[PDB]
């Protein structure tokens, strides 16, 4: 029922996907000179760095608000993607995957304790 557990678990789950080959192109914001059209399509920019920044900086209020920002990184990867086949696109599937079957636990977790605390 530690209702500030989650900071932690959302900091040691960011380290594993840093730690993963998976996350290289998803580590610091898309190069716009790589990529010149990438703001035509995306919107809103998000990346690993930006959410670990986000979190330390203590700007996060829960997990779903970082749950939120990890989301975007996967549905701008989609949105993106020329083919859903191509490199990038199947590497934010597997992290995206990975990433659901952890934040589950937290998630649960975090909602328990606020509900015992307003039990
Ligand atoms: C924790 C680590 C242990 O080798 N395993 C993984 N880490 C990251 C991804 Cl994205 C997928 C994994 F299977």
């Amino acid at each position: 029922y530690d209702i500030q557990a989650w900071k932690k678990q959302c900091e040691e789950l960011l380290n594993l996907i840093f730690q993963c080959e998976d996350s290289e192109p998803f580590r610091q914001p898309v190069d716009l000179l790589e990529y010149p059209d990438y703001r035509d399509i995306i919107d809103t920019p998000m990346d690993f760095a930006t959410v670990r920044e986000t979190l330390e900086a203590g700007n996060y209020e829960s997990p779903m608000e970082l749950c939120k920002d990890v989301r975007l990184i996967f549905s701008n990867s989609k949105a993106y993607t020329p083919s859903k086949r191509s490199r990038i696109y199947s590497m934010s599937l597997r992290l995206s995957a990975f990433f659901e079957e952890h934040i589950s636990s937290v998630l649960s977790d975090y909602k328990s304790a606020l509900r015992f605390h307003k039990r």
